[PDB]
RNA sequence: ACCAAGGAGUCUAAGGAGCUUGCCAGUCGGAUGGCUUCCAAAACCUUGAGGCGUGGUGAAGGCAACUAUCCUUCCAGAUGGGGCUAGUCUCUGCAUGGAACGACCGGACCCGAAGUCCAGUGGACAGGGUUUCGAGUGCUUGCAAGGUCCUUGGGACCCGAAAGGUGGUGAACUAUACCGUUCUACGGUGAAGCCAUGGGAAACUGUGGUGGAAGCCGGUCGCUGUUCUGACGUGCAAAUUGUGUAGCCUGAGUGC
RNA sequence: UUGAACAAUGGAUCCUACGUGGACCAUGACUGGUAAGCAGUGCUGGUGAUGCGGGGUGCUCCGAGAGCAGACUUACAGAUCCCGAG
RNA sequence: GAGCAGAUCUUGGUUGUAGUAGCGAGUACUCCACCUGGAGAGGAGUGGCACCCCGCUGUGUGCGGUUGAGGACUGGAGUGGAGCAGGUUUCCACACCAAACAGCGUUGAAUGUGGGUCAACCGACCGUGAGCCAAGUGGUAAGUUCACCGAACAACCAAAGCUGCCU
RNA sequence: GGCAGGAAUGGCAAACAGGCAAGUGCGAGCAAGAUUCUACUGUCAUGGGCUGGUCGGUGGCGACACCCCCUCCAGGCAUCGAACCAGUGAAUCCCCUGUGGAGUUCUCGUUUCCUCCUGAUGCAGACUCACGCGGGCUAUCGAUCGGCAUGACAGAUGGUGGUGUAUGCCCUUCGCUCAGCAAGGCGGUGUGGUCUCACACCGAUGG
RNA sequence: AAGUGGCAGUCACUGGUUCCAAUGAACAGCCUGAAGGAUUCCCCUUGUGUCCGUACUGCAUCACCGCAGCCGGUCUCCUCGACUAGACGUCGCUUGUCCACGGACGAAAUGCAGCUAAGGGAAGUCGGCAAACUGGCCGUGCACCUUUGGAAGAUACGGUGGCUCCAGAGGCCAUGGCUCGUGUGGAACUGUUGCUGUGCAGGGGAAUCUGACUGUUUAAUUGAAACCCAGCUUUGUGAAGGGACCAGCUGGCUGGUUCCGUGAGGUGACUUCUGCCCAGUGCUCUGAUUGUCAAUGCGAAGAGAUUCAGCCAAGCGCGGGUAAACGGCGGGAGUAACUAUGACUCUCUUAAGGUAGCCAAAUGCCUCGUCAACCAAUUAUUGACGCGCAUGAAUGGAUCAACGAGAUUCCUGCUGUCCCUAGUCGCUGUCUGGUGAACCAACAACCAAGGGAACGGGCUUGGAUGUGUCAGCGGGGA
RNA sequence: GCUUUCCCCGAUUCAUGCACCAAGUCUGCAGCAGCUGUUGUGGACGACUCACGUGUCACAGUCCGAUCAGUCUCGAAACAUCGAUCAGUUGGGGAGUUUGGCUGGGGCGGCACGCCUUUUACAACACAACGAAGGCGUCCUGAAGCAUUGCUCAGGCAGAACAGAAAUCUCCCAGGGAGGAGAAGGCCAAAGGUGCUGCUGAUGCUGCGACUCUCAGUACGAGUCCGAAACGUGCAAUCGUGGCCUAACGAUCCUUUGGUCAAGUGUGCGAAUUCUGGAUAUCGAAGCCAGAGGUGUCAGAAAAAUUACCACAGGGAUAACUGGCUUGUGGCUGCCAAGCGUUCAAAGCGACGUCGCUUUUUGAUCCUUCGAUGUCGGCUCUUCCUAGCUUCCCACCCGCAGCCGAGUGGAAGAGUUGGAUUGUUCACCCACCAACAGGGAACGUGAGCUGGGUUUAGACCGUCGUGAGACAGGUUGGUUUUACCCUCCUGCCACAGA
RNA sequence: GGGCGUGACAAUGGCAUCACAUGGUAGUACGAGAGGAACCCUUGUGGCACUCCCCUGGUUUCCACCGUGAGUCGAGCGACU
């Protein structure tokens, strides 16, 4: 009868992010002449806590490309980065923690974060707490590069994508068990309206394909198709397998 | 409960079967046209196409009701005529009902297509037979108006659904998100950290304090609403109430 | 002897507007059932639609059928009194 | 649009019930005095008395308001003092309660009349927040409570109309 | 009009957030408004008119202190959660001594009750070693000297400079003294006519 | 010269300290600095301050909403004295008020409230429902079990007044003056043994089922074992992506995001485990090389409409994986040197044949199952046993500390729940002055029997019956 | 020690500092002092370039030489993306609708829904019930049809080598006891049987008749009777258009086939449906006629569940509660007398049989009630019955010595209890007692109470279902309102006037 | 003959004394024994009924007297909430 929770969320009325008191986008300084040809220096002016995020951010101040000015960019912090650090951004930057340099000046063992997925893009990969990617290999024939992502996947991105050298700060936070419901309450109160989460077997058949019945159960296989309409796409979406994972994944 | 007033088979298109009236192989013709202070948008007039009827039958191609003195036949039968007689004979034969047709019109069969003929591309009919059909004909039973009882579509005798649809309104209660902001006595208890100190070879450890954590406890405001299955239950109240009893009360708390 | 009796204001030909289409009761004619104020049937009559006299009372029994009155007489059935009639 | 006894019929007016059930949370009143047409109470109370006067007799535990004297309640998380939303003259005074209302009525938020609300300093106004509108552009058969609000963050975008000197 | 600058449309939206500046007599006098009127005493923002010689100057070792417009950039204030502990100040409240008035007094009670007050504002003052309330910084000295010390309820510090010392320097909450200001207020005691009301006098500016 | 009488709560500021997988706005406005540039030399609508709100009410017992002048609801601020831990509770100054329809009569019965009650003590009842017991503080002290935190205020024992003393802590001025523990311990005396003397103020213990907890919940019959939680585990996703809104959009959302992130499910703390089945359905992967398979396209024949063939997609078949996907997880007959039982064997058969565990459990029909405990008596309850109609493993199975207005059982104490009721009291009612409805109403209003739409007030046959009150009453008026 | 060859490179990395609006070089113009100094203001390089030189950095411009250029940046790229139009797939995410009927309530069950036979069924015809027993949706072509024709069947006595009970053969007997496909009934003997043989009459040319059963005197279906073409069989009469007879089946619309048409023959003639402005075309389509493809719910819609979240219109035409009829069942008594009883049928029983009564269990029914009669138990309170438990007649009788008792009669006055488990009625124990009898009163009694149970909405388990959901399976939690009217009853009072 | 009052009478209706037990009878009758009554007479008891308050209880707004707590009236006294 009635639509589903994950179908009313995408409508985005009271499921908008609680971002009012956040810091903005955390991205690498954009690509300009300095960052392409040589290197540019920036002072890590502050490390700050961003709401709804696990990693600390860093206000890093560079000079303006063509104006008498100081552009204060904001990027996810590298673990070990301190205030007043002098990070370096560009092609001729050195292989030091916090530096931002193209994915081609990096040897084939480098541990990187804030990784770009496209050229002139600004840091769309490996951005959560304790996240890091590992530069696997380079290909000069294409100017591209295989990198190992935190997910364990291996993505090929151009060797003009810029990363940041090191880990993302604030690591180890899933290694603490949330002990109370109130901890997760405060956790999600600054992210978005998604907690607590009623389970579909506890609803009525008007509200969810799982609701109703005299015993709380799903009467049909949970593994739903990928071509399933929005509204019966609840359960395990296009699951290749189910059950306990043992041996290889 | 009582009385008063209102209150339910109506109008319309088409039609059926009676009845009335007028005309008649016709009838009607108020679409429209001619006229003449209000009456008069009336009345009157036949310019009237046309409607219905005069022919039916076949899917159609199409075809289309014999009869030269008069008259289809038979049974019953209304009148009437001429003889005759209280015995009682002939002729007439309406209407109606039944039967028939050697009749005929159209359709369908069978054997044939012989025969006659010509507005002559070989065409038109024609003959004899049938367990044949027609909402057929056999001296056209029509038209129009009114009226009665009805039928069907319409609100359809009157009242009566739960429903379905189209467009709007509401977040003052209430649910939730965000922005700003408010509120949270008094105690109990005693986490980390810290101080002194006893023991020990050391690793470690005993004791007395300090400290003031916790979705900790009692408990006030407050919020909620267990129990009496209390009150009330024509209430204070369309959900409240007790000189009760309870739950929580630093939090996932609370309100604006 | 016009060839059985009795009866008979009747036979033929039509048209047409409605209501009804829950039935029930009674009887060796019965069927199912232990049976039922049960269920289902048959003939006929009743009730429904029907009042009146009697059965105290009773939709169905017995008598009889219903315009308004007068007189007489009766049906069923009645006469200790209630209550007409020993 | 033509006849009512009914349709839990419609509208109106009524009746019994019945002077009945009731008008029982928030502890509470009392005395004197004044205000009255009357309120320590009478219809010509009664005998003389021929209205005065002198006798006798009756009076409901007794309307309202306000001083004063007592008795009590609120008991600062108030029955106090201020303001929000809402109210919108209810504020104040006088007249007035024999029109009605206040489940009494010399009183009131009643009725009638007439008054009263003064800001450079208290606030709206100034912006900004969540959010919204126009604009720009787009979508629709078409208006729209059609889409975007994007100086963290948009576009398909010629939005700097302002400043210094000279003039 | 020329030159030189100048990405990024205009608004709305909070009577709780941001946001210039007022207090007392709560009265002269109101029946009813009052940080609005009134008497005093102030505060704020902003406009106009007038009157061969130019980087304001100086003091301090320092922390710092004093007197005499324009453009652009870098910062900061505005500016931000909650709870708990300690301190200081305010008003409230209470106590002691004394005064002025009142209540009780059958007996006792030098008793009982009220009052004895002080606002904004000031380019006023003394401290600020807060010698009342505490942080920061300065200079000198150079520690744990062999038992490290200082300061806190608890923290907390210290060769990245402790303790000690000093013209020490700064900011801030206050508090105190003065002006406001006693003339006002509060508790009273009287005079004068009376009136459609002014004068007189007294009573802690206590600890 | 120029803090300071006291100390309690509130407020302000100051110095800090803790909490966060939570870090707790923006703008206008204002200021400072850095670097440049440039540099003629008192008076005025008591200047301007314009515009709008400004009464009163406002947790209201009458100003708002609730039909109203409704015991309901409704935002914030200030907040005294005494007892006390106190913003509890009780009383009082300041402020405000005596207004709620009243009066008589000791005031029936019944009722709603407050209390008591001998002897017994749950025998009452579905059930200790309701009430009672206990209650503050100080000292001594405290068991099982445990997740080592708790349980715990366990359970329990003693004391508590009044007065007179004895000790006992600090500060200022200068070891004396003054202030100086309402904050503690001891003792003597004292009293009809009684003192948290009033208001206030836990009864306790022992188990089973269940949910871990805390939180949430059907406003107005269900507060729960339901939902949520943490934890666990699957799942899709590396962005031209996952999910997903919209009529549409070069549209908005998650996303100010980027795997320690996340969109979609399930289970439900810790602990100990989570067994077998991929045959069915589902999902997913392949080459989907063999089968089926659309539209368009290409070819042929036809005069043409049209007809016919072959090839090219996904899908479906085919093949593989997957159960913390949905789910599922067996019969028959013999057999041991007393009997009995059946370790053992035979056979059919499944995708697998229910594994470890647990049970007459909130799941067991039979069933009040059998044995034991409890009791005088036990359809209750507990411990066991187990062919379990129909238990069972994240449809989670089994233990389980702590917690619970959860469901059940036992013990103690306490009791009017009961034997078996009685008394007393306020407000009712009762009488009354003022005011004054509604429900309901065919008409009526005494029965028995009969018959009858089978249970009459009316009918028939009988029996009663004078009319009219007042307070009650629950048999009837189906 | 140069040259060239092109590849690589192009000033910033101890430090929370600063950094822009040009300095230098060269040079123009204007003013003043005289190519110079000064003042003022420009320009180029600094800071490479995007056919030539001249032209002002710009373009033009005239000549010269000769075959224009223009992308913000990176990637991808004629693929892909967002949509567009079709097509395949998927699609309870969503919508619309349906989810038969009968029925001793409905559901489950079944078919009494279209048919045939026997019976009910009651001697014309007719005759219902979820009455009784069955059958039907088929089967059969040198047949299981038609015809001629010959023969006689079931069974039995007797007989014949193997051979017997039962092989085959022979004789006699045999009314049908066989066969005719099947259910039952009827029918039939030189045969509506059967062998052999011959055949196809298994649609009597049509748009072809009258009828009968059914019945409305409709259809379909089935069947009877005819007319005449052409045939089979037979000497012939005849018989034969299916099955010996009674069952064996199907509308409109649509499709399909055959016919019509068209063609062909026609040894000369014809002999004809339409596609509409006139014609053609074995193009296509339409038409008429006869079949066939099926509606079994069989006079013929195209069709799944659930609701305890529920609703509406009704219904006492119809269930659940009371009551009514009946009492199978239950309960209570009778009669007889086989036996038991030491002998003895009755002191006490009473088998096999059999007559009754009650409502008091459960049935059966469906009569009243569905515009509602509050649905169990308990408590309270009253009354009634007797089918008599105690007490009384110290009754009578005994297998009665006493005691304890058994049975029977009169008698319904009084009594008939306290508890544990269970919601319980009941049951079962513990006791007390003279005894702890059985019942009724709308299964008395909810405006008397309670609310434990049944019986809403919440929730859990088990089994069932794919599911929502179901469950006489279990569990927990869950608002019981109103009297003041009339009467009865309780007390109270007056008037008695009518 | 009426009015008021008293004293009675009594139509009709209701109706209320049921049961048990100690002791004696009696260790008797009866009975081989074992065992083992009864009438009746006392005295009690139970259920029910009716009445009542001397005694003993229960109740206490006799707020009668007294103790005692918080607050308040200045304390006493006496009070009050």
């Amino acid at each position: 009868g009635k639509p589903v929770r994950g179908q009313r969320k995408g409508a985005g009325s009271i499921y908008i992010t609680h971002g009012h008191k956040r810091q903005g986008q955390a991205r690498l300084r954009p690509l300009d002449y300095g960052e392409r040809k040589g290197f540019i220096r920036g002072v890590v002016k502050e490390i700050v806590h961003d709401s709804g995020r696990g990693a600390p951010l860093a206000k890093v101040q560079f000079r303006h490309p063509y104006k008498f000015k100081k552009v204060t960019h904001l990027m996810v912090a590298c673990e070990g980065m301190y205030v007043g650090q002098y990070i370096y951004c560009g092609k001729k930057a050195q292989l030091a923690i916090g530096n931002v340099l193209p994915l081609s000046k990096m040897p084939e063992g480098t541990i990187v974060c804030n990784l770009e997925a496209k050229v002139a893009d600004r840091s769309r990969l490996a951005k959560a707490s304790g996240a890091y990617a590992i530069v696997i290999s380079h290909n000069p024939d294409t100017g591209k590069s295989r990198v190992k992502l935190p997910s364990g996947q291996k993505k090929t991105v151009s060797s003009q994508c810029r990363a940041m050298i090191g880990l993302i700060a604030g690591g180890g936070r899933i290694e603490k068990p949330v002990l109370k419901a109130g901890n997760n309450y405060y956790r999600f109160k600054v992210k978005r309206n998604c907690w607590p989460r009623v389970r579909g077997v506890a609803m009525s058949p008007v509200d969810h394909p799982h609701g109703g019945g005299n015993h709380q159960h799903i009467g049909f296989p949970c593994t739903v198709s990928r071509n399933a309409p929005p509204g019966q796409k609840v359960g395990l979406i296009a699951a290749r397998r189910t059950g306990r994972l043992r041996g290889g994944v």
